[PDB]
C-alpha cells in the first residue's frame, strides 16, 4: 500500500551500498528475498533487552523451535546488535539520539532496498514518570523537546525544525492491546526526550548543578501542564525520522518512578523487574495479535 | 595538586549515591581504595575496541598475566563497558553526545569520590576528515557546532552555554608522542561534534535529505577553512564536560575519509584496520610516557 520512502535520490545515483553500522551492504546479501518480509520494526536500549525480546516475540507466533536460534545478524559496531525472528526486525540502538539516528538511518534504506511495505518502527524503553505511579506504560503522543513544543531539532549544514508525531491508530492499537489484557496501568502522554540524562531531566545528583529542588519542581510541573507524561532520551527523534519516512512509529515506555516525589527510586528489586518487562509484553502481544489477523 | 571537581552541591546531602549505568553505588564498591590509583580515562564507542585497548594497555606497562584477568567492571546497562587495569580506566561509551555524557557524569563523580588528582581523560574514535589524506590522527584543538562556534550548547530546563577546548597540555604531549611513534599521520586542528550521523554531518545516503553534492561540499569547505579537519559526534560534549569539572580532554581519532572527495571510502579492508589502530597506537604510548615519567 506504501513502501518504505527515503527521501534521498542520491541513493538511486551510487552503484553500491554499504550500511557501516550494523555491517551491511549491497553488492553482499540480497535485500528483496532476505529483508522483504518484515512487517514490525522495534528497538530498545540494551541488546540485554532486544535480544531477548526477539527470543520472546519468536515464542508468541511459534517461530520457536529448540535450536541455538536467531543469531545476531548486524555487527560491525558492537553497539548495535539485530536479529531477525519472522517478520520482525528487532535491534537495539545505544543511548540517546545520535545512537538511534543512525539505526534509523540505515535501517530506513535497509527496508527500501528490501521494499518494505507495512512496517511499523515502535520504541520499547524505559523512563521516568511525571504525576504517574511506577508501573505505568506512557505510550508517547507528540516528541516535545525543553520548551515543550512538538518539534525536534536537525541542524543540516544549518536548521530542520522536524514535527514529532507518533502514530495515532497504531498508538490506538497498542492501547487496545494494553486494553485486551488488563494487568498493569496503560495510558497515553507526552514526552520530553532530553539529551542531558542528569542536568536536562531536571535531577539533582549531576556534576554541574546549577539550580535546586525548587526550580526542578518548577520544570518538571510544567512538563506536566504542558503534555508531557513521560522522560527519556531517543523518542523526539524517533518521531521526526518515521513521520518523515512513511514508516509509522510509536514508543512504549514503563516509567520508572513519578519524578514529582523524587530523582531515585523506593520498590525492590522484584518490582522493577516486572515494570521493565511490560512494554515488551504488550509490544509482543500487540505484535503476535497483528501476525494472527494479517 | 588538582583534584576531580563535581559542581553540584546536593551530592554532599545524599545518603548513598547509586550510578545507574554503572550499576555502582557507595554505600557497595570502596570508591578510595578501588579508584584511587587511575590517572587516566580513554573512552570509545564500542566494547570489542576498548578492550582490546585494556588488554593492549596492560601489555604495554607489564602489568599483564596470563590467566582471564581484565573481566568487564560495570554492569546494569550492557551499552557500557569498562576494565581497570593499573592506573588506567578504560571505558565504552557508545555513539552520540547523550550516551557519551552519561559515562562522563556518573565517571566523574566515581573520580571525585575515589580521590583522584591527575586524571586526564582521553577519548579514541572514528572520524571523516575533512582536508586529510586517509588515516592522519586528528588531535582536537576546539570542539564546534554547526556554525564554527567553540561552544557547546547544553539543555538545562532552558540555560547554559559550555565552551569546548581541548587541554594544550595533553595535546601536545599527545602529538609529541607520534612523531614519537613516526610511522602514523598526526595532525591537530578543529572538530564538529554533529548530532545526527548524515544530515548534521552532511552526506549523501541518508534517508531524509533536502541537499546536493554543491550543497554539501559549500559546507565542508567553510568548516575546513575554519579549521574543522574531522567530523565525529562526541567530542563537544566530551571537550566541555571536560573543562567544567577541570578535567583534563583530548580527542585523538584517525580518519577514515576525505569528505571533500566521497561520502563513502576506497582503500581495502586490511587498510582500515591499522588505521583503526592508529588511536590506541598513540594513546598507549603516551600512556606509557607518563608511567615510565612518574
Amino acid at each position: 500500500t506504501a513502501q518504505v520512502h527515503v527521501r534521498n535520490s542520491h541513493i538511486l545515483e551510487m552503484h553500491s551500498d554499504v550500511l557501516f553500522h550494523i555491517g551491511l551492504t549491497c553488492s553482499r546479501q540480497q535485500v528483496a528475498n532476505t529483508f522483504g518480509d518484515v512487517k514490525f520494526f522495534i528497538t530498545g536500549g540494551s541488546a540485554e533487552r532486544m535480544t531477548h525480546f526477539a527470543q520472546s516475540v519468536a515464542k508468541e507466533l511459534g517461530i520457536t523451535t529448540p535450536y541455538g536460534y536467531q543469531l545476531a545478524p548486524i555487527g560491525s559496531t558492537s553497539r548495535y546488535t539485530l536479529f531477525k525472528v519472522g517478520p520482525v526486525l528487532v535491534a537495539n540502538h545505544g543511548i540517546g539520539m545520535p545512537s538511534i539516528s543512525i539505526l534509523l538511518h540505515e535501517v530506513t534504506k535497509l527496508l527500501e532496498y528490501a521494499g518494505a511495505h507495512g512496517a511499523t518502527y515502535i520504541r520499547m524503553g524505559t523512563s521516568g514518570g511525571i504525576g504517574v505511579e511506577p508501573g505505568t506504560v506512557v505510550i508517547t503522543s507528540e516528541g516535545v523537546n525543553n520548551k515543550l513544543e512538538s518539534v525536534d531539532e536537525v541542524a543540516v549544514l544549518g536548521s530542520t525544525v522536524r514535527r514529532p508525531s507518533i502514530c495515532s491508530p497504531e498508538v490506538r492499537e497498542e492501547i487496545i492491546t494494553a486494553a485486551k489484557e488488563v494487568g498493569l496501568p496503560y495510558a497515553v502522554g507526552k514526552t520530553l526526550s532530553c539529551n542531558d540524562f542528569y542536568e536536562g531531566q531536571g535531577r539533582l545528583d549531576g556534576a554541574i548543578c546549577e539550580y535546586t529542588l525548587e526550580d526542578k519542581m518548577a520544570f518538571l510541573q510544567k512538563l506536566a501542564d504542558a503534555g508531557v507524561r513521560n522522560i527519556e532520551m531517543e523518542a523526539r527523534l524517533m518521531a521526526g525520522f518515521c513521520h518523515k519516512l512513511n514508516i509509522p512509529v510509536a514508543v512504549v515506555c514503563v516509567t520508572l518512578l513519578n519524578r514529582l516525589n523524587g530523582d531515585q527510586v523506593l520498590s525492590s528489586h522484584e518490582t522493577l523487574q516486572d515494570f521493565e518487562r511490560r512494554p515488551g509484553a504488550v509490544l509482543l502481544h500487540y505484535i503476535k495479535s497483528k501476525v494472527n489477523a494479517s
